[PDB]
RNA sequence: GCUUGAGUCUCGUAGAGGGGGGUAGAAUUCCAGGUGUAGCGGUGAAAUGCGUAGAGAUCUGGAGGAAUACCGGUGGCGAAG
């Protein structure tokens, strides 16, 4: 409907997935799409190429809004995160800045006991 | 008998030493919302499980429990824990 020209992107980046969702600095969501929502499975769904395709299916999914400026909130380990930031840059968005917003607890809770092979 | 051992008094310095009572910010979880769709989750690959009664993701508000990131250093205190 309307125009923003400067939105916000959020790349949740797990070791198993990398979901990318956009809003306009208001929490009112606009467009979301996952690396897993495109037929990919197994290790294939955890590749930076899956990140590229995901970026493309958000970029096309936002053409009506047509923002020309982006800020990216990269969170969590990213295998595919490393390449997602420049795919959007090429998708017709002059990314202003990147920000590592990975939440760090002040020893609030006991973490789960990780893999023990 | 004596004052060197051992004790007492006057004056200050450092400290995660101990007990009790207050309070604070991140973080996880749940609930109430607003937006928002087909996925989420995990794996060697899957499956159980979760999702159209609207999940996952995003912003706001609330509730409860536990512990206090950097400072931090084989640095400090304590008879040991």
């Amino acid at each position: 409907r309307k125009q923003v020209s400067d939105g916000v992107a959020h790349i949740h980046a797990s070791f198993n997935n990398t979901i990318v969702t956009i809003t306009d600095r208001q929490g009112n969501a606009l467009g979301w799409a996952t690396a897993g929502g495109s037929g990919f499975r197994g290790s294939r769904k955890s590749t930076p190429f899956a990140a590229q395709v995901a970026a493309e299916r958000c970029a096309d999914a936002v053409k009506e809004y047509g923002i020309k400026n982006l800020e990216v909130m990269v969170k969590g380990p990213g295998p595919g995160r490393e390449s997602t930031i420049r795919a959007l840059n090429a998708a017709g968005f002059r990314i202003t800045n990147i920000t590592d917003v990975t939440p760090i607890p002040h020893n609030g809770c006991r973490p789960p006991k990780k893999r023990r092979v």
